[PDB]
């Protein structure tokens, strides 16, 4: 019992962080194969970030422009490449820490695990969602770019984030490793503002889930509901709509704990509507929203 | 900017993690140098837990019965020798992973992050404390004992718990890796109940001092405290009393925000007296007590 906000263990992914620097920028690389990746904005200067040319800003860069450090080793580029807005340097040797791997590009709602990097190294790994407007709220700083986002299934590392940039709020937005920005962000120094942030109703199901399992069933009320008359109280508090593919991917869950899904929304319902009440929940005073239904079975089960 | 739960790279402690058995008990040890260190528990049986006599059981265990297995590798026992509650099996092959290390014993309100495994095999990884009743509230399931508590300072990893006990309420209880217990509990299925739960003090105001750093500063007010008015209230909210100790730790979070420690001390007992008001802090309806001074200096700064 006990329910924590988990991360995947690092490990797998600290052997493949690298020091990427050109010119006077360093920041994060990842390692795979014999190519590392890290954000194109690694070739600009604070001035270019205004408005930056990419293609033009990469003419004057060469393969030995791009210093890649693993360790206290240097790695030699032999070619470099830009996909989107990630460059790929192709070194001489490959990461004999490579693990077996895929990359990803994950829906909103969807977790993954952060190992946030500095020069290279890392400092720490915390638990994130991609939010429905497509931010992340992380925990960066100068120097972070570079550092990514994970899930892993066994012995396979499914990349699904790379960090990018800080937007004036002080949210995070960041690319697949195809280099294709989550949401609309554009790697340039302009103000970009995000959408609502709305919660992710079926992560809220999921978590109060996890909380019957774990012995908090004091918000359980004797109701139940539809699909439509729980949508029609979500879209009031900024939840995300239901679906039948939710109520689906909520079965194992319910199955376990015997409440029916439309049950537990009857009971969702109620929490938005009166409040916790100075009450909390898994040590919460809010519906946490980021774990997946997923999660909530690894972490009920034992899945390692 | 963001504030996270953050947990250390787990990177060294997976390679340290092994699986160790006796009998029909599985559980999780921990490899360093020539050394498998394990709750001294694996050697019972559901029978045995309810009054064990450890060293009568202990006399009928060889060598032999423990199973030490790493990966998918073997490891010859040749010694083996209980120290307090944890059972140090002596290996013929010393760890080839043996990151540095320290074995420490932690103060109640210091944190740590739990590598959780099972089988030898890490799942997850999460950020703890050490409660002010000597309990963590963890996420352990059965098969997760001898899973570790661990802090890095660069390179060198300081173990302060190994995962012993679930106790009737579902908290937990372990010691640290000279196999003393943390608190008054037992390995024994007996009926141990812990103490009041209280708030560590010190740690709400260095996450007020994160969260001001970040931006959220509606809570600060127009006022300011002494030590003994705010632990009269403190003492009313079961939150531990703030010595001057505290307040020097707190020193560097003073500096750089420029809040006189007293002056956040005002704010924390009005959000006590007014609580939140359907408001948030760093994401949470609730004030945080699982940053020490020292993680919230060392997520700020960037420390790797
Ligand atoms: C200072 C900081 C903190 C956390 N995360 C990231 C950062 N850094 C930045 O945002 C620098 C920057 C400026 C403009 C565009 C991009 C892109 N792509 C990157
Ligand atoms: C089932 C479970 C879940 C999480 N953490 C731990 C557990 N397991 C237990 O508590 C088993 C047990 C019984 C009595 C005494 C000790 C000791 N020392 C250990």
């Amino acid at each position: 019992s006990g329910f924590r906000k988990m991360a995947f263990p690092s490990g797998k992914v600290e052997g493949c962080m690298v020091q990427v620097t050109c010119g006077t920028t360093t920041l994060n690389g990842l390692w795979l194969d014999d190519v590392v990746y890290c954000p194109r904005h690694v070739i600009c200067t604070s001035e270019d970030m205004l408005n930056p040319n990419y293609e033009d800003l990469l003419i004057r860069k060469s393969n030995h422009n791009f210093l890649v450090q693993a360790g206290n080793v240097q790695l030699r580029v032999i070619g470099h490449s830009m996909q989107n807005c990630v460059l790929k340097l192709k070194v001489d040797t490959a990461n004999p820490k490579t693990p077996k791997y895929k990359f990803v590009r994950i829906q909103p709602g969807q977790t993954f695990s952060v190992l946030a990097c500095y020069n290279g190294s890392p400092s720490g790994v915390y638990q994130c969602a991609m939010r429905p407007n497509f931010t992340i709220k992380g925990s960066f700083l100068n120097g972070s770019c570079g550092s990514v986002g994970f899930n892993i299934d066994y012995d396979c590392v499914s990349f699904c984030y790379m960090h990018h940039m800080e937007l004036p709020t002080g949210v995070h937005a960041g690319t697949d490793l195809e280099g294709n920005f989550y949401g609309p962000f554009v790697d340039r120094q302009t103000a970009q503002a995000a959408g609502t942030d709305t919660t992710i109703t079926v992560n809220v199901l999921a978590w109060l889930y996890a909380a019957v399992i774990n012995g908090d069933r004091w918000f359980l009320n004797r109701f139940t509901t539809t699909l439509n008359d729980f949508n029609l109280v979500a879209m009031k508090y900024n939840y995300e709509p239901l679906t039948q593919d939710h109520v689906d991917i909520l079965g194992p869950l319910s199955a376990q704990t015997g409440i029916a899904v439309l049950d537990m929304c009857a009971s969702l319902k109620e929490l938005l509507q009166n409040g916790m009440n100075g009450r909390t929940i898994l040590g919460s005073a809010l519906l946490e929203d980021e774990f997946t239904p997923f999660d909530v079975v690894r972490q009920c089960s034992g899945v390692t």
